[PDB]
């Protein structure tokens, strides 16, 4: 029997135009697309390759907007901060009131998102969101999505509009690393690991909707497994995560995330 794990979400709108505070039902619709991604629920999870059809995970995680603020008080799980700022990066000026975002709620008992209209790197790169991985610091603790990245409906624009931003950034809340490995440019594109043995070694990230079988790194005849949430594929095609990510989410859990357990 798996303990499915109910972690309470509060939502940072940081908005400087009026559209870039995005509706609640927009909000929602990503709710949705995580009960059903950490639940195996999704029901394009029928796409994976039959060979892998035995390494779909059911995560047992389940996600609620807040209905107590930190202080125990009622609330509807959703900050709405207007900001003077036009583009955030990842140095975290998103978090923090004092450089125009929001501050995060308690990292023990809440996932913090934030939800910003443009993110850039520090080099300048338009990226569809970042993560903090689990090990604190609290104050920067959750993931950051644009809003043309987050939800179904709403500002959600094609090909990212099935809410696989949100999982993919929470896997990396959850402690999984890019599917790869994350080899540097000077590197061996096949030399690092995700630590994850049924993941196949893979050389780079996929992008788009790459066909079936996509092999890298001698990993044929079934190639990479690109429908994995941890490649860079087009929110349809990736559909799942495996059992042996399950491991480390469960040893994420059990460690230092274990304040969300009941
Ligand atoms: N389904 C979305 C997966 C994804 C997540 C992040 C990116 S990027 O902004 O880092 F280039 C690209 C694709
Ligand atoms: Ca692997
Ligand atoms: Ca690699
Ligand atoms: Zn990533």
């Amino acid at each position: 029997r798996m303990e499915i794990v109910k972690i309470p979400v509060v939502v940072h709108v940081v908005w400087n135009e009026e559209e870039e505070n995005i509706s609640d039902a927009q909000i929602q619709s990503q709710i949705d697309i995580l009960n059903k991604d950490f639940r195996k629920l999704n029901s394009d999870v029928s796409q994976v390759p039959s060979v892998w059809s035995n390494l779909i995970a059911d995560l047992g995680i389940e996600f609620f907007l807040a209905t107590k603020d930190p202080n125990g008080n009622q609330t509807t799980g959703i900050t709405r901060t207007q900001t003077s700022v036009t583009f955030f990066t990842t140095s975290d000026e998103v978090k923090f009131a004092s450089s125009g975002g929001e501050d995060a709620w308690p990292a023990d008992r809440y996932l913090n998102i934030w939800v910003c209209h443009v993110l850039k790197s520090e080099i300048g790169q338009d990226i569809l969101g970042y993560a903090q991985f689990p090990g604190g610091p609290a104050e920067t603790d959750g993931v950051v999505i644009v809003d043309a990245a987050f939800g179904t409906t709403g500002t959600a624009l094609p090909p990212f509009d099935k809410g696989r931003t949100a999982t993919h950034e929470i896997g990396h809340w959850l402690n999984l690393y890019h599917i790869w490995g994350d080899e540097l440019r000077f590197e061996d594109p096949c030399s690092r690991s995700d630590e994850v043995d049924d993941t196949p070694n893979q050389a780079d990230p996929n992008f788009g909707a790459p066909s079936y079988p996509h092999v890298s790194c001698s990993n044929g005849p079934n190639g990479d497994m690109f429908m994995n949430y941890m490649d860079y594929v087009d929110d349809k095609c990736m559909v799942m995560f495996t059992q042996g990510q399950a491991t480390r989410v469960n040893a994420c859990l059990d460690g230092p995330r274990s304040s969300f357990l009941a």
